[PDB]
């Protein structure tokens, strides 16, 4: 293998293509499947793989009980093989905790997994499938990453991790990794207010990531970073068109420097967006305030140009659909003279919304992007709750 | 590995001897098995491999209920160890759709799904295990493929595909693909009149496809490819001994340019036919109503005479037992100086046939040419029925 | 790799030390493993692999009902991990059919199964992972073969094969395969009287194959086989320990050239022996008459010696619990000087002793030889069968 | 590969980070989950496996009744993927019995497992997955080993090996394997009393190995070995903290030459002890009295100073929850200048404490050495035993 060079541009996207659903909670109704949160997607040269934060047991079994729970010490990072259903007997544990990043440099897989008590968590840094470095809470305040992967160039792989408040400003930092081994550590320059679950890409060598502001914006924190000089900005995406949940109606002017404030009644959810003048997708659920439906809307200059709005868009899910979570990823090593914009949506189903059922876990869909104009229709769960009560 | 030629000849065949059987219903009944139907094989230059459409479910799952449907974005082009039964553990997701087709052209695979909404369906086009090119539906009703091995030639695949009626003239093309990527697209041309699901296979460069008309013919057409000038001609099936399902009896004389009608109550089935002169075998249903039992008829010169009649036959599954789609493969990379044509037969339990259950899916046998004279005995599914009740 | 030559001469062993287990009936009371009778171990230059017939059914399934059925379309020639249960998800199925036989030449695995009526039965000869040569019945009464490995030498597999009456004289046949392909037929020689399920090891470039005489002999026949000229000798093991079941007590004086009646109910069970001078092991159940238990006895000059006894004794399988077949193989590419004799041991559970039950099935146990006076204890199945009802 | 040489010092170790977890019991509640005990770890070139003895049966199974029992025929030494729970799926059967070692020399993989009847024990050594060796029980008394890894340097690996009473005097022995082939034997020298299940390390040519003294000390035994000469010495851990269960409070003083005895009711537990200077860490159960909690504890000159006390300490298991065994391991193959300190603690649940339950299992849960401070947690089994009544 040789490093991953960031040399090639961002492919035009017109509309998305299928690339991948797992069908877990179908499947794990009757088969020995994990339960997990928080998935994504990550490709190296062989090919793409599905991660996920797993909960220790298996859907159908009496330790699904209880799995609304963020952190515990029964999570860790698992991989599989991209389009199967997580099971005990098909995964690899990447490593041990409950927050996670994976990204691979065209050499090794560095994968990062933080775990240990709120206030005294711990990153360990695996490289090639072995532990190479560890670090600790900074703030004492749960440690945490991305929930999607991370990017490399010429094998520096930058990790965004925050350490602080969940409703409060925290103490967020852009660590450069080479190897799985700290090159550099900036803190967080720039007007984002808040950064939580960057979802991140790479172009022609530029690493953008989309991140979650938990604390005040409405708007979503978009970071800059250039992985040579390893230096980076950010601020918010400018447009009006909203993008994290929950959000208040889009107004008639978006905001690049300031959280735009309001909504009800969750916080934020990860979301991502690709970022490229007037090739510019923003991905959204459907519902204003909860975790249900899924758009891809087409807005030009929406990282530039405060009313900027849709010119096209795709349901992924619709909204009488639970999503989730959602991130980019993108199969870097793929026979194309551009990098293709990719992305996952977590389709959780259980707690909280679902509390007839004692668990919370979730399946995956992912799409690609394609130059041509091709039809949609809604890539749901698609299990029946009631099969499970 | 280098470009598969169709150099050889098609060996002379004489009866038929077992290849694999996976006794997947028998199996699921109590393993964890998903729900399939439209099954195929397809070899490379390692061996073959079992392909179907999974309906994201176990078979003893409460989601089986309700697949007798068949489009769903829960459907997947799955691919697995010849002779195993398809398992949520060790299946390979090819892509994600509920219409396909795959083959290996001596260097890497391409698969190509359809999904999508009837009036809005797309095909991605994978080529070593990756996707490559996308096709809108052209028509805007249910564009979709032959559910059995594609064929190459000097690195071209061609592809039947059809969008439009199931009941009335439809658009059929010929797509000419290298590497998954579009060489030259024909409309159908000849005096078949309906085309779907074709069943191909090649030798000295030539391919043969063999199909279903849903909406007038109970004879099958054949399409002949010339995979070199990327041309071809249609017809239908000269012989008096019809093979399509639902039939009616066979008359005294067939027809070569024009559709036999009659037959109740299905309009069709996927099937196949090896035609070469005096070394021609015909595959179809044993009853001419329905999807039960399956023989093979050497039928000299049936691709020509219209009054050609069997000289020999072997029953596959007898008229008993339910049986389904039936399609060619032939593994191109085996140690011999000629083609060895192969089939399977896909055995369907459950929907409509069996209402008594919720579900429907299918098992898979598959058998290989001989010049020996083999005995024979029936190759039925084997699970009983009232074990899922 | 290069073709296996049976240079070496065979291990001289003392006591037999455990080389496997599988526990398959334990485990298979709550796991997905596959019903299965007729097993063996076969190695190649990367290790050992058990066999088995499956009867394409788990154990806990439904369909294990009946299941002390010999002949089927169900029964499938499987391979897996040596010490692993079968498993549907684990399992290579090698051919399909109701009897087997399968040996590496030191490139690639030979591998036969019959199937097909009994009136009608065929085999199929596989060669790389392809079937390669078909041989139909003969005689039109249940073509059938070893049941065990076979051995090759300078590419030359023979295989030992019978067809007719299980009860009166039948017609038995050595094929000499090379890549899977008749070199040579010769119809069997020699004073044996009928010979069904050898095993057969090698060594110093000779052959020896140890059988049933399901018709009149509780003494075994013994196939002695010449490799390179393709010729072969047959008669009686001479020792007065006679070594089928059911058998009766054994005599004061054994018979090299006739066979030894009595014993009832059983006419024969598979087994085997080494037979080298002074260095001669026997296998056979403990009980007279049924299959139950499992001794190796020291008797020197077994081969020759209607005189001869034991000198020494191992029980591998108490009295109070069931056994089966037993079958000899040989790690020929072991990093040894010398050729170490291997065996294994079926423990039968279920019908027709164990009728309280609907199933038949089995687990595996295989040992080696040592040099060592090595210590022994009973390696039964270990299932409860009240768990099974 | 080339033979690993310990040329490398330890790495200084400041806490342990999470190295793997495979929540197995949790897991296992609703899985095809093997019942295990006395677990470990051991690494190669290309990475580290779980190893454990399997006990023949799912942790669901009805099987699993009983498993408390220590030796049986059923047992074997597995290993697997590291972080995956033991399934019958995903396990490599190292070899057959109820005691083991394993280790890898840098060019192939040595494995030991002792099987037969308390009286008449045998050893059967693999070397890269064949038997090469046997070895018969010299005392007739319970021949046993480490259950954890040995260790190899320049091709030469010691195993520590124990024939007789477990309260009385035994006869232990030191074996140099080479290739699984004997190079030497020594009996036990110096001044440890009792030696059992010895878990080993090592660096700069030394192999140090701290095991159980089950006859009277509740402090353990050291053994140090020196690979070249294939020579070694023994006493007892000097530190008046006190490391085996059970024990008495630790005395103001320890003892080098001799037991301190007391504590009640069980006699020993296998556990380890790293033993580098000022970078000395001892691990022992939390309760003194039974295997609940487990804390690693800083103890500079541990090894060699009788008052010695703790500086610093980590709970890895709180004394709410069960542990069981602990081991030494090290990836001696990692890219780092130092060899790194790792180890397990085995998480039993069942039999004899939980007798709610019928059955005895464990799960796993490993930590290596960090030179950072790392905050810390309970890393306990967490399943739930209401769940499995
Ligand atoms: C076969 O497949 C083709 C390819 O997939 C498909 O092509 C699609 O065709 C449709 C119809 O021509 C096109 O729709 C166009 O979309 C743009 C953008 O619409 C989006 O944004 C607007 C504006 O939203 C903002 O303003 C409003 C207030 O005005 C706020 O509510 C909002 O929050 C924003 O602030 C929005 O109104 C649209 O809403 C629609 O869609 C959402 C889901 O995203 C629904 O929830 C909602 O109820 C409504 O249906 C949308 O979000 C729009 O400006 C145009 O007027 C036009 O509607 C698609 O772009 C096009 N897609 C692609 C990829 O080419 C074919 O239609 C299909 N054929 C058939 C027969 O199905
Ligand atoms: C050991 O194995 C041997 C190898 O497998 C096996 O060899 C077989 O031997 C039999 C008997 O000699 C041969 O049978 C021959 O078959 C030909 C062709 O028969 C087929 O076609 C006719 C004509 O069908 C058309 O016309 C009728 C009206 O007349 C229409 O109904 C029909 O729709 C067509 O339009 C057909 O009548 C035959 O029907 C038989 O088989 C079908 C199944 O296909 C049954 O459903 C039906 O009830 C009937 O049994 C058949 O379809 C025929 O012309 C000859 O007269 C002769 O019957 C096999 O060819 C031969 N096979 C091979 C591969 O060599 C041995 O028999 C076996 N030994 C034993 C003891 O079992
Ligand atoms: C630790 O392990 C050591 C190694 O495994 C073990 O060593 C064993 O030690 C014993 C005792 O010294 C030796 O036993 C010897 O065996 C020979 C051969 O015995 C076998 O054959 C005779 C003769 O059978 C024929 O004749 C009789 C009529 O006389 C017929 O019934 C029969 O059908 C034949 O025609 C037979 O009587 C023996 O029967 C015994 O064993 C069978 C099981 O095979 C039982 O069913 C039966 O009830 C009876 O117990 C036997 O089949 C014998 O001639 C000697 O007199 C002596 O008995 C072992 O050979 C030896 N094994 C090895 C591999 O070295 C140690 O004993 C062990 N230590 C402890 C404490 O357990
Ligand atoms: C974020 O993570 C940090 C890194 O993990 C963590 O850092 C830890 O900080 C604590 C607090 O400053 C340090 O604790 C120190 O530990 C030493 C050693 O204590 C151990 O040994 C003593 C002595 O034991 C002997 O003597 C007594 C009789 O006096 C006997 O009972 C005993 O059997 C021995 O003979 C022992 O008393 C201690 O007991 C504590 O811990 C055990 C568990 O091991 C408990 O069961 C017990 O109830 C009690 O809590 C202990 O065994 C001590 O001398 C110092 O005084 C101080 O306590 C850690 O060393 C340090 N760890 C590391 C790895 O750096 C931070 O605390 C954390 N931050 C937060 C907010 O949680
Ligand atoms: C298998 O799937 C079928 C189809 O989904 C299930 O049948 C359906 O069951 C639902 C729930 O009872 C029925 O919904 C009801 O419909 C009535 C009339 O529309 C409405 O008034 C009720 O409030 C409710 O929505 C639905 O009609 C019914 N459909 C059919 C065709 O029977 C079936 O229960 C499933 N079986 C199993 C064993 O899972
Ligand atoms: C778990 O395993 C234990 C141990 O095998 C099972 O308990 C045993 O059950 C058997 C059958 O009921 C008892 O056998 C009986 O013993 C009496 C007295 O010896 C005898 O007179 C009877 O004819 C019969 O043989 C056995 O005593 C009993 N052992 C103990 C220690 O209780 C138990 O049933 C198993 N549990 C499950 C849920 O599988
Ligand atoms: C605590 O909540 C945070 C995370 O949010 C939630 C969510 O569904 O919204 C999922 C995560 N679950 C896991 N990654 N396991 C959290 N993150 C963590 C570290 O708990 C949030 O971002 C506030 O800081
Ligand atoms: C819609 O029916 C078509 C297909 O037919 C059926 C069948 O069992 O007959 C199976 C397919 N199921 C799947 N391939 N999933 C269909 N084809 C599709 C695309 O639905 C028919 O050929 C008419 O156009
Ligand atoms: C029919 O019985 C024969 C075979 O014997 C039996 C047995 O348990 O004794 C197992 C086989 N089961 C399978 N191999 N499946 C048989 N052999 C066959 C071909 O049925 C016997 O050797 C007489 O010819
Ligand atoms: C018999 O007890 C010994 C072993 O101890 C126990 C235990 O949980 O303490 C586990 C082992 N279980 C297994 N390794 N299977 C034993 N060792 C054996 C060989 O039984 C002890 O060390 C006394 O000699
Ligand atoms: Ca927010
Ligand atoms: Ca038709
Ligand atoms: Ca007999
Ligand atoms: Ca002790």
């Amino acid at each position: 293998g040789t490093f991953l060079n960031l040399t090639k541009p961002l492919c035009e996207v017109s509309s998305w293509h299928i690339l991948s659903k797992d069908n877990a909670i179908r499947i794990g109704e009757d088969a020995h499947i994990l339960v997990t949160r928080e998935p994504y997607l990550s490709c190296d040269p062989q090919g793409c793989r599905m991660f996920a934060l797993s909960q220790g047991t298996t859907l159908r079994g009496r330790h699904a009980n209880g799995t609304i729970h963020d952190r515990s010490p029964f999570r860790a990072l698992i991989s599989w093989e991209m389009g199967q259903a997580p099971s005990p007997y098909n995964v690899r544990v990447e490593c041990i905790g409950w927050s996670s990043t994976s990204c691979h440099d065209g050499i090794s897989r560095m994968s990062i997994c933080m775990s240990g008590p709120n206030n005294n968590a711990s990153a360990v840094v695996w490289y090639g499938g072995r532990p190479v470095t560890e670090i600790p809470s900074w703030a004492g305040n749960i440690l945490r990453t991305q929930e999607s992967e991370c990017v490399c160039h010429k094998g520096i792989c930058p990790v965004v991790m925050t350490d602080g408040p969940a409703n409060n400003r925290a103490a967020t930092k852009i660590i450069y990794f080479k190897e799985g081994k700290i090159q550099k550590i900036e803190e967080l320059a720039g007007n984002a207010q808040h950064i939580e679950e960057c979802s991140c890409y790479g172009a022609v060598g530029v690493i953008k990531c989309v991140c979650r502001d938990n604390w005040k914006g409405a708007n979503r924190p978009v970071i800059t970073i250039d992985p040579e000089m390893m230096t980076h900005t950010s601020k918010y995406l400018c447009s009006k068109i909203l993008t994290d949940t929950s959000r208040p109606n889009d107004p008639t002017n978006g905001n690049c420097d300031a959280p735009i404030t309001g909504g009800s009644p969750d916080p934020g959810v990860k979301g991502f967006a690709f970022l490229d003048g007037e090739n510019s997708w923003l991905g959204r659920t459907i519902s204003k305030d909860s975790r249900s439906g899924y758009e891809m809307l087409k807005v030009p200059n929406a990282e530039t140009d405060t009313q900027s709005g849709p010119i096209s868009h795709q349901v992924i899910v619709n909204n009488q659909n639970w999503s989730g979570y959602s991130g980019a990823f993108i199969d870097y090593w793929a026979n194309k003279e551009c990098f293709n914009p990719c992305f996952y949506v977590e389709l959780i189903r259980g707690r909280p919304k679902e509390s007839s059922v004692l668990w919370t876990s979730n399946s995956i869909v992912a799409l690609c992007g394609s130059k041509e104009r091709l039809g949609s229709w809604s890539w749901h769960d698609g299990a029946e709750i009631i099969y499970f009560k």
